[PDB]
């Protein structure tokens, strides 16, 4: 299992080397790629920066931002919007799903998404060597089951088996190492990333017996940041270039992407310096030759620009504590995640607000991917729960007297569960048994697959019949099984647990569905002897003391009858001959009628 986030706009891969969490890097050497894809005019598909980097030039065919749209209907507040600012052809689907218009051909966007995850597929295998077959994936903590199996879908498509789908706020809250080691800890998620922000206040309780990871508060804005903030620096960068050198920008479309991409570079330095230059060679050109743009920029003279918008991350982050009922005393930890987390202000105006430090001791463009790494790797590993009824292949059982599979755990029931039968002794001052564990469908016990075996010793001198021997299958919810056995008597348990991977493999248990279907008629044959062996054997040993408890009320005739035919009895019992048994207890019976009314 690999450790995938997939953002909006960006995209970053991870895996548990060990214990120690290792964020991967694409074949280009970048680790954080752009959650673009475009289709190059001539056919190719291309992801990343190489997606970027012919963005101007094909837009009407470059898909960026999927996870807005990734499982909304056309008629929708995001899909009514994106279908007014987005540049792509967005369409509505057959069925009224929000899909994409691409070269004219109509496609549904887990297919589109696909390709950022086929693209970190390849760059997980390109480290491990091996073929991943397996994902955890990230999404934010508002997504419904559409939006979010959308996302296991396009999981799908990549030939990734979605182990586990988790939210981006437990993913940081996983990423920090907030798994255990409190009681109970209260956390603040502030997600302010490529293009959107989060506010997720959650709650890490362990006093419910080391298990709850929820969702208390959840808050957020479409167009935050950013946009209104940089337009303030990106103009001012206009007017003083305007004043300086005589020529506008807001007519050429290519500056105005470069001025956006430079200045918006310069805003997150200005804010842990004082100053930076905003340079850029070949900025635009007119009858008195090029304009080569260098600009110096202040933190003093953008702090006058930019009075507002980090103020509109600490407005919401009122309500989500407003609607919570909690105080800024009451959070242990306020988390950070999101690229424009290390412009200081944000830093400062987070800590000003609540009084205490963010964390920010792990990488706020990979934390989030190592919250999926963290859960993918040694976690979904193994571990975890859930419930009852039927499903799920093949019986486990016992072997009992007749060399027979006697059935605790019955085929195509879930887990966990638990069910339990009352055993016997066998012989007369037996002071011990063997239990068998059994994984099979066969009735002969020698041809079903024993998981193991182990003893209870020291039952007392008891008569057969009598000692009550609990034996109980307990199946817990990582498939981990647990056999016991105890004596009612005295109390005396004894056990074994075998493991979930003990046992029978997928093409035996398919052998064993044909064995046991086809040899149905010759495992009768055998059941419908142990029947009679059984009831012979009870007849022997009942009919053996019931002469013992008889004695001289018993004539000498009777005796001599009776005591030739229990001894015949006694070798039929060493035969597999059926009739001959079914024989020998009638050649008995016929000759117990004065018996059985010395016995009655």
């Amino acid at each position: 299992i690999i450790g995938i986030d997939l953002g909006t706009t960006n995209s970053c891969v991870a895996i548990m080397d060990g214990t120690t969490p290792r964020v991967l890097e694409n074949a280009e050497g970048d680790r954080t790629t752009p959650s673009i894809i475009a289709y190059t005019q001539d056919g190719e598909t291309l992801v990343g920066q190489p997606a970027k980097r012919q963005a101007v030039t094909n837009p009407q065919n470059t898909l960026f931002a999927i996870k807005r749209l990734i499982g909304r209907r056309f008629q929708d507040e995001e899909v009514q919007r994106d279908v007014s600012i987005m540049p792509f052809k967005i369409i509505a689907a057959d069925n009224g799903d929000a899909w994409v218009e691409v070269k004219g051909q109509k496609m549904a966007p887990p297919q589109i998404s696909a390709e950022v995850l086929k693209k970190m597929k390849k760059t997980a295998e390109d480290y491990l060597g091996e073929p991943v077959t397996e994902a955890v994936i990230t999404v934010p903590a508002y997504f419904n089951d559409a939006q979010r199996q959308a996302t296991k879908d396009a999981g799908r498509i990549a030939g990734l088996e979605v182990k586990r789908i988790i939210n981006e706020p437990t993913a940081a809250a996983l990423a920090y190492g907030l798994d255990k080691g409190t009681g109970n800890r209260t956390i603040a998620v502030y997600d302010l990333g490529g293009g959107t922000f989060d506010i997720s206040i959650i709650e890490i309780d362990e006093v419910d017996g080391e298990k709850t990871f929820e969702v208390l508060a959840t808050n957020g804005d479409t167009h935050l940041g950013g946009e209104d903030f940089d337009s303030r620096l990106i103009n001012y960068l206009v007017e003083e270039f305007k004043k300086d050198q005589g020529i506008d920008l807001r007519n050429d479309p290519l500056a105005m992407q470069r001025l956006k991409e430079a200045a918006e570079k310069a805003k997150i330095e200005l804010s842990s310096a004082q100053q930076t230059d905003v340079n850029l060679p070949y900025i635009t050109a007119d009858a008195t030759g090029p304009k080569h743009m260098n600009i110096k920029v202040t933190r003093a003279k953008l702090e006058s620009l930019v009075e507002d918008l980090v103020n509109r991350s600490i407005e919401p982050l009122k309500v989500a504590l407003q609607d919570a009922g909690l105080s800024v005393s009451d959070i242990d930890d306020v988390i950070l995640v999101g690229g424009q987390t290390r412009m200081p202000m944000v830093q400062k105006k987070v800590a000003e607000f609540f009084g205490k430090e963010p964390r920010k001791d792990v990488n706020p463009d990979e934390a989030v991917a190592i919250g999926a790494a963290v859960q993918g790797g040694v976690l979904t590993g193994d571990v975890k729960d859930v419930l009852l009824l039927d499903v799920t292949p093949l019986s486990l059982g016992i072997e009992t007297m007749g060399g027979v599979m006697t059935t605790l755990i019955a085929k195509n029931t879930t887990i966990p569960t638990k069910h339990s039968q009352v055993f016997s002794t066998a012989e007369d001052n037996q002071s011990a048994v063997t239990i068998h564990v059994l994984q099979g469908e066969r009735k002969r016990a020698a041809d079903n697959k024993s998981l193991g075996q182990f003893n209870l010793d020291g039952i007392n001198p008891a008569p057969r019949g009598m000692p009550q021997i609990e034996v109980t299958f307990d199946i817990d919810a990582d498939g981990i099984l647990h056999v016991s056995a105890k004596d009612k008597n005295s109390g005396k348990e004894q056990k074994i647990t075998i493991k979930a991977s003990s046992g029978l493999n997928e093409d035996e248990i398919q052998k064993m569905v044909r064995d046991a279907e086809a040899n149905a008629e010759a495992d009768r044959k055998f059941d419908e002897l142990v029947q009679t062996r059984n009831q012979g054997d009870h007849l022997l040993h009942s009919t053996r003391k019931q002469v013992e408890e008889a004695g001289d009320k018993l004539p000498a005739d009777d005796k001599t009858a009776i005591e030739s035919a229990l001894t015949a009895l006694e070798t039929a019992l060493k035969g597999e001959d059926k009739a001959a048994i079914e024989a020998k207890m009638q050649e008995l019976a016929q000759v117990s009628q004065k018996l059985m009314e010395i016995a009655q």
